[PDB]
This record gives structure tokens, sequence and C-alpha cells, in this order.
């Protein structure tokens, strides 16, 4: 399930990121930096496209369970709906301008990845959201599939 | 006897009927998106209605294959008026070709009056492995003008 | 209950009955109206505003895990279309036997403008005739000619 | 406990207190009104039609119609009991207890034969098309219950 | 012309014509009576209703029968136009449209599913039986433009 | 009230009266015994294990467990919750509840999954033949229910 | 990757029986068991085949990732190599008897799922580890592949 998967890298993104806004050691060592696997007092967002919903129903299950299961509260989950995969940039880019919301969630299903003639629709939703990222410095997930 | 004919086909189910269809619903989206925040105690669930009353929209067309656009942008001006949408707020832009789509929607974007963008294109020979630099750079200038503007714009264009 | 709620609901039976409910109640209005300017030819269309519009829905309490599903569907339509969600009436019935029977009670009253049929039927070793199966269909279809009122039948076959 | 009998029973009664609440006093909006019967059988009169084609299996199932209704709350005395020879008769006999307004339900027990063919049979296909027809024009209901031997 | 839209739509106006001498005065007998219906359109007022499934079929059926009856005559403002999402429900939108007194006759237009596999079909027998059982109360023809995928 | 964990939870109350009367006081001759199970849950304990796998169907499944206790004269303080993260799993953690003696009977809840071909499939095989064994040598009732999606 | 799923359910079986072991509340509410994804403390046992070299190996580097990531430590992981997947319930038995270990993780792949004439193999190795489960009373998870 890449639900499972994706959501995961979005707990070790909030740790990762929270620790660089911090402050480290006083030297005397190799400074290193690194997340941990705790989703305790994290905000996240999710969203999700309509078409196929038979393919991206169980994956977004996959997403709640990740954050619940490793100790997170249901209560910080906020999920948006869209008709296609097109309008997922648009939509996270407004979701993550918020303030509160540390993490955002990007779930699609793609329909064909042997032809140039759908590339044009599957180039710019993985390229609006890492523009995205760059640009508001939040991190965000790529949890999109294809079949 | 021929308008009838045409009068009588439905546009049901072109894609000028689902490039409408988004529009109205990604509208309201932002709307509820940008208001007040829930009462807390639950999740909270973000979904866009489809009353398309006192919402604003507008339309880019192409002019090549005249005969085939034109019943494209009519499934679009169905849809709008479908959900309870007035007809005097919609707008219709007229393009010479596909190249120039995204500079011309990027003027309606930018007016305060509209909500929503629709674009309305057909591509030319579709049939070919290769790379299409004209093709790519259409769906690459709407793409940059929703993100910059904060504005949702629907592609919907099919190919011969 | 959130995973639930996250579940997706468009597209399915539920969905689609409640969506040509709301057409012919709109249709049968622009009918009960005057006529055109008399200037080319008349056609009708239904509209999708289900503002102001009142509905009931008839439910099968029998496989009560994917019913709900239909049922779902069914409210989230006329609520994502502009319907209010006071003017709904819920009943449920234990089988499929009981649907006919109970939507011509819903359908009798002047504050009722449609009723949407949900159930599911059972589907046996053989495709033989089922004589469960048929009635159900015979019964909502003598009902809607008899009142003047649409009624709309989304069933599945498990 | 599990047989058709109980089962078809139990239908009885709820669709009795269905009834009587959906023609009653109306709602106060604020909500969506849910409406669903109770299985309670207090105050409630029923009657069951039963067919003597094999006697051995009707009996039980006969005598798991007023054992479900007296567990629930019902009485003895307001339930009646019509016997049919077969199967084809049950449409006229219920047809009778129905128009009487001393009758809130009507139960249908019976025994079917298997055909020749895959084909229609036109005695088991009258006896389920005409019950139904009878409940749309009495508003009453009337419960199907049976089994193919 | 090759097409069922041209077949359909023709009936409706010879049955039309055909009940009007019916309702007229009788011949001048000494021989046997033999009422005939014609091929002329001018005068009458017809009703369409079509359903939106299968956009593909439908559309060129519809136009079939607007051109078979501007062929023979017909007028371009009697023609009144329904839609219907489904097939389902094509016999209650024509029961709105045949009650009307300014109409004389009913023309329904739809599509159905391939099936054959199974020994009946649930939704192409009761669109069917809906259709004749209403020609008959209302003593109004009819006709039956339906073709399976 | 008609899903399998419903049923499921049914076949505990029964068994634990079952068991308790049948190891209790002996007969007295003049007739033939008969033991049959009360529903009545009143001062019995149990334990149910369910699996994380489907969790929209399992919490379904699971809620029905203690309303069906309940309602027959339960008490929510003596049901104990065990989850598990899959169907392979339940027998391991079964066998603990039921090798406790505050613990009357087992309740395992669990949801499976269609395999490629008819074939055995090894995780379904296990799991009903581990449940029943402990059944056997822990002379405690074990309720299995599942569904195959 | 079977072997990161595997391996995640032998966490969350030691911190289960752990509860078990201890002492509930009070009564006073409904009393529930749950189990966490913290490897902290614990102590896990890997079996893997040696047939198939180039499908096993990256089913066990997933093994130790799962407990490193999920706050386990390396020192207390045990690695047991066997010739074939035949030598899985023996070797599993021997090495769940000891009384430091707390859980068995066993990686295998088999080559056949479709006759019954294989089945007598691949049957053998899903019944033993079962048994050794509720005979020790010691969770083993099943985690070999097909192919």
């Amino acid at each position: 399930n890449k639900g499972w998967e994706a959501a995961l890298s979005a707990i070790e993104m909030a740790n990762l990121f929270k620790s660089l806004r911090g402050t480290g050691g006083s030297g005397s060592s190799m400074e290193i930096y690194e997340g941990k696997l705790t989703a305790e007092g994290l905000r996240f967002g999710i969203v999700a496209s309509r078409f196929n919903h038979a393919l991206v129903d169980r994956l977004v299950e996959g997403a709640i369970d990740s954050i619940v299961r490793h100790g997170g509260r249901e209560e910080d989950i906020t999920l948006v709906r869209v008709p296609g995969s097109w309008e997922i940039p648009v939509a996270a880019g407004e979701l993550a301008r918020k303030e509160d919301i540390d993490a955002v969630i990007a779930i699609g299903v793609l329909i064909r990845g042997c032809t140039p003639h759908f590339d044009y629709i599957a180039s710019e939703v993985s390229k609006g959201l890492a523009n995205l990222s760059l640009e508001l410095r939040k991190p965000i997930t790529f949890g999109v599939i294809t079949a």
C-alpha cells in the first residue's frame, strides 16, 4: 500500500525540520541531524483525488492508519477532495500555506505511463508539487500511483 | 430541419461538460477553505458544492476545427446553467490557435470578477511518438498561472 | 468513524438514483406550468437544483454493511446539489418484499416530490427466474403511473 | 427459532408499528426524521393463512408463527387462523382477512413444488403476484413466506 | 430510412389519422367498411420522449424521427420533445405528455443493454409493459421505438 | 443485528451456560436428560480478539459483539478486548486469553482475503486449524467468525 | 518489501505480550489491551533461507532496517542461516526456546503455488511455524513469499 509508505515519510519530515529550527550541539563531535518515527503533537494534511474510486479509497485509509498507529492524533488530520489529478497542485498550495499544518500528503491515481501524450498531464502534477516544497519550505509527499 | 437536428444533440458526455463541472466544485472549495475553521472534536473534511448561483466563469476557446470546438463550448455553457448558474455571469474569449491560450487566460484570471477559468482546445497529429513542443507549452502555461494567482483553472483538451 | 467517512461515495447506484429524482422533480414542475412561446420546438429538461425540494428514501435493512454505502450516497447527492438536509424522510424495511408497500405511503403524501428505493438482491446458484426480484420491480413501476409521481429504482445483485 | 415461520412472523409485528407511526403525528424539523418499526407486539391483531399440502412441514411453520407473536408480547385471543387446501387458493383467502378492519397484518404460509423445467411455474407465479397486489390496493402489510420442496 | 427511428415515426402519423376516422360518423354502407390511415402529418401534434443513456446511438434515432415527419408534410412547430435520464422512467414521462389534450400521439425512443444471458430481464420488460398498458387506458396510440444493444 | 459479529457473540453466551450445567450436578433418571445452553449472559466473562486488517469492516463487527453481550444481560466491566495486526496472529493471541481462569469464552473476529487459486490458502488454513486445537486442549469454547472479502 | 511488514509485526507482539504479563486496570471501564510501535529494549531473532540469493537478501535488509528505525538496537539482533525452506521450522524452534529472545522472524522464498505437488513442501513450513507459536507461547512471524 503506497498510502502507508507515503504517509510514513510525512512524520519523519516534521520531526527533522523541527530539529533544524532548534539548536544543535556545541561542536566536539560530528554534528548529525535525524528524524524519529513519532507522530505525537504533529499536524497533517491530506489531498486525494476522486477518479478511480476503487483504487483511491484504500490508499486514503492507509494514510490515516499510518498516523494513528505511530502515536498521532486523528483530531489533527485535514482531508481535502478534488475532482481529478489535475487539481492536486492548486489545492495543495492553498492547504500548505496554513501556519498550523506541518506536512501535506498527496494521493492520486494515473492511468498511463507508456506514452508521451499522457505525460503532459502526469509531469505537471509532479512538477507543481516539487516547486511548492521549495517555495513554501514545507515538506510535501508524492504518493500517487499509476495503473 | 438542420436547426432541429443540431439542437437536439446532447452535450452531456463531451469533455466540455466535465471541464465546466470541475470548475464549479473547485470554486466553492476555495470559498470554504478561506472561511472560518471548524469547531474541533472531529476530523475535518472539505468538499465543494455544485451550486453555480452567484459564481462567475470565463471560457477560452480556439478556432481550429470550428465544427468540433463549438460543440465543446456549448457543453461548457450548458453545465453552468444546468446547476443554477446565471447566463449573464459567463465570459467567452476566442483565440486563433492553441499556442496563445495561456496568455489569453492570464488576463481573465487576474480579474477580480472571475472565480474560475475553463480552457477548451483541440490538438493536431496526436498519433505520433515524438515529443510535441506546442502541446507541452500550452499545458505548462495553464499550470503555472493557477499556482501563481491561486485561482483554479480547468484544462480540457482532446486530440484528433 | 472517520475512516468510514473518508471512503468515497461518488458514482455508486445511490448517487445515480438520487440524481434522477432531482431532475424529474423539476421536470414535472415545468410541465405543471404554462406552455412556451410557441415559436419553435419545445424541449424540456429538468434542472439539477434541489433547493426547496423534498425527497423520501426507502431502504432495506438486509445486508446492513453494504446498504449504508448506497443510502449515504443518495443522501450526499441531495445536499451536494443544493438540497436541504431537513427535507429528507428515511424509512427502513427488513427485505425487498416490503419496498413497494412502503414506497406507496410516502408517494401518496402531497409533501413528497420524489421517492428513491434502495435495496439488494440475492443471487442463487443458478440463473433461474426469481419471483421476489421480479415482483419488486413491477410494484414500483405500477405505483409511479398510478400516483403521477416519479420513483427511482436503484438496486444491485450480490 | 430458525424456521422461515419465525422470520415471516417478525416482519408482521414491526410493520404494524411502522405504519402506525407513519400516518400518525408529524415531525417538527431540526433533523431528518427516521421511521423504524418496534418489535413490541402488544395491542396488535394478526391473521394467518396456511396450506394443507405437506402437512408435516406446514404444522411446524404454523406453530412457529404463534410462538413468535406471543413471545414478543402478543396475545392468542387476537390471532386468527385460516387453512386452505393448496397454494393456488392463498391469495383469495388472504384478501378476505385483509379487508377486515380488525386485522392489522396478514401472514401467508405455504409449501411449493418443483416444476419439470426451469420455465415459469404458473401456480408459483400467481400466488406471489396476487399477494403483492392485495397489499398495494388495501394498504395493509402482507408477509410472503414459502419453501420449495 | 434504414434506422428504426424512420419506421417508428411514420406509424404515429397513420395511426393518428386512423383514430380520426373512427371518432367520426359511419359510412354509406352497401359494402364492407375498410378504415384506412393516411401518410399525411398536416395538423397533427406529436410528442417525443428519448433517453440520455448511450448518447452515440439515441441522437441518430431522434433526428431520424424528425426527418420522417417533416418529409411527410409535418409542421415544425407542433413537435414537442422531452428527455429522460434512463430507460426505466420513460413511461412516466410519456404519461404526463400523453394525457395532454393538445397531444395526439407519443413517440418513445430508448436503448436497452444486450443481456440475453439470463432467462428474463427486470428492466426491459417493465418499460414495454408500462407503455402498452398506458395506451389502452388513455385510448391514445403510443409507438415503441426501443432497440436493444 | 444481522452481522456475523452478532451471530458469533450469541454462541459464546450459550456455551458458557451449557458447559456450566454439563459438569455440574447429575441427573436422577426417570427420563432422558436434555442439556441446552441458556441465553442469559449475567455473571459471565468474555474475551475478544480482532484483526486490524480492513479496519472499516472490523470495527462494525466488534461493536456488534459488545452490543449483543450487554443486551442479553452482560456487563462491560467483564469483557476484554485484544487487537492483533493480522489473521495469522489470532491463534497465538487467543491462546493467552483462554489460559486465563477468569475468562469463560473467547471470540475471534477477523477478515480474510481471496487467494489467487482455488487451492488451499496456507494463512487461511492455519488460523482455523489453530483455534480448534486450542479449544480441545484447554476445554474452553472458542468462536470462529470470519468473512472473506 | 514483505521484510519490512513481517518485521514490523514482531515489535508490536513483544509490547502486547509484555502488557499481558503485567496487571491491568482496576475495572471502572472497558479494559483493553494494545501494543505500541516502539522497539526499545526488545530482542529479536531472524531465520532466513539460502535459496534464491537475489530475492532473499533484499528481504533480510528490510528486517534489520525496520528494527533500527523504530527505536531498536542492532546489538540485540540474532541471524541464523539455513540451506533451504524445509529447515526453517526446525531452526526456528531451537532459536525460540532461548529465554532472552522475545520474537522470531522467518524469511524465505517459495517457487510455486499453483500445484498440489509443491504444496507438500509449502504446507509443512507454515504448519510447523504455527504449532511452535502455540506450544512455546512465543510470537513467530510468517514472512515468506512466493514467486
